[PDB]
């Protein structure tokens, strides 16, 4: 087996992905400020049992980057993944999502349960949990200072990209509980992906479209179907972006059986900090029902 | 007793309350307050001084020019310099809380001749916040709302809806005493917040002086040292300001300086320990 790079048209966007292995379709979905490469430690080990597919989401790295904030609404992002499953000649997939990848995964599974065999979430709060609780959590509103910063046009792009993405590199390094987690080669690979024309604006449009102050402080109740697919939630407790207030009491959101695996000595990038334990928990969940 | 007055300063009409006679003593409020934040200090300080508590540009009964550019710190300090002159004085003892304190630091640094003594209550030195915020995760987190306030119209709508419920809650959460504000106090605050254009004007202070360009500026700040006797009163349980921004204030002051820490107080130290605050201010001026 060897890691192959492919491109496929889904809805109206050309999506890039890396793939390795054969068997059940296993999707690995990254978040901000990542791309398929965040899954580097899981792809070869998982490919021993599955047909592993790690795509670049809409607006990231090698995938198409439509213009406009409205093109980054969660509904369209979940439809890209649904479209990806179909384009890969499958009816369903095991879906693993981290950060934005996780928010998209929760959305895909709630609105299209038939397309998701099993759901794996890594440090990604349930959309109804964040929509309901953020406005009522001072600690969460504080952790989300940058979500408000990202609302502003052009200025965050400028601040984040200047001096070879120094601000972005620093904010990333500060989020890790592990020392020197990114090598100089890793940083050079991330800077290449970050530098793709229109990538940063597109990545920031996820916050502008789905996490603007109107949505955060909405008085309207959220229409979100219960999760009806077996779910595994992995949570690195030392998360600098997400409060525990947003992960507790998932009972009212998940009807199907579910499990929560807490990593008390890990942060937001649990798949980078404990790559083998994360890979093992994912494998065991799928292969042992 | 307490008298309400209006006076022309620069190109704006400024409202203020005044009580007492003697040395001119200015009390400057911040966000989301007005002269009324000084209710517990005005009658006691009037006993020895000519107390003047104005409503800053854009607040309550004072003129509210339209546009973000009309709320730059340079213009706000010039309003106070102008207010000193309009009251028939050369100088004043300046006491500033929050934005009032930021204005006071600015007035004292660029016009020392207009300030007899300085009193700062939970207001970081402008050079301290401009330099240190971008380097303090804890401060950037505490300042989530500064970023929220950058957005047009949406913060005004969220803050004012349901009779300013969001504003009332964020204010109550900032106090170290659960039932500090009475139902009457809250209706007095809602009246001042409801003044036509008041909320937008108050939010324009953040848009003009604390936008992301300023916070993450690579350029160093030109700010003269404080050459006037300075007293700093600080409530340590401040939800808006990290201690990182208040440490090493001596490197900004080339004059007598003293700092009184209130470990069991928050941002509204003048409301939480009104007598102790009044006493520290009185003792500093009269000695
Ligand atoms: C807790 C949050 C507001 C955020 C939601 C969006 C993102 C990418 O998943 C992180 C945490
Ligand atoms: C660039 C940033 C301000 C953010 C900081 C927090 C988080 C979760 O790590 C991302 C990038
Ligand atoms: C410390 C901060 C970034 C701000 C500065 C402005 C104000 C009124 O004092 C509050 C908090
Ligand atoms: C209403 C708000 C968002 C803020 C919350 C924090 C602070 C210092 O109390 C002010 C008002
Ligand atoms: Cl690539
Ligand atoms: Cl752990
Ligand atoms: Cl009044
Ligand atoms: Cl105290």
């Amino acid at each position: 087996e060897m890691l192959k790079h492919e491109y496929v048209k889904v809805n109206g966007i050309k999506m890039h992905y890396v793939t390795q292995g054969k068997g059940k379709l296993l999707l690995l979905l990254h978040g901000f400020p990542d791309f398929w490469y965040v899954w580097r430690f899981q792809i070869p080990a998982l490919a021993k049992h599955f047909r592993v597919v790690a795509p670049d989401l809409r607006g990231y790295n090698e995938t198409d980057k439509p213009e406009g904030v409205e093109n980054y609404r969660l509904d369209l992002l979940a439809k890209d993944i649904l479209g990806l499953i179909k384009a890969l000649g499958e009816e369903h997939a095991v879906v693993v999502g981290h950060d934005w990848g996780g928010i998209i995964s929760w959305t895909l599974t709630a609105f299209n349960p038939q397309a998701v065999e099993k759901l794996v979430i890594l440090n990604a709060p349930h959309p109804k949990a964040y929509m309901t609780r953020t406005k009522n959590s001072l600690r969460q509103l504080q952790k989300s200072w940058y979500v408000f910063f990202f609302q502003v046009a052009n200025i965050p792009e400028k601040i984040l990209s200047r001096n070879e993405f120094a601000f972005l590199k620093n904010m990333l390094i500060q989020s890790f509980v592990r020392r020197d987690l990114l090598t100089e080669e890793d940083l050079r690979i991330y800077v290449d992906a970050w530098s793709k024309s229109g990538a940063l604006t597109s990545a920031l449009n996820y916050y502008r479209a789905n996490l603007n102050p109107d949505i955060i402080f909405s008085e309207k109740t959220v229409v979100f179907p219960k999760i009806k697919v077996p779910t595994l939630v992995i949570w690195g407790e030392k998360d600098v972006a997400i409060s525990k207030d947003l992960i507790v009491n998932m009972e009212d959101f998940i009807e199907a059986p579910y499990s929560i695996k807490y990593f008390p000595e890990c942060g937001h990038w649990v798949q980078l900090e404990e790559p083998e334990l994360v890979r093992k928990h994912i494998e065991e969940f799928i292969l042992k029902s």
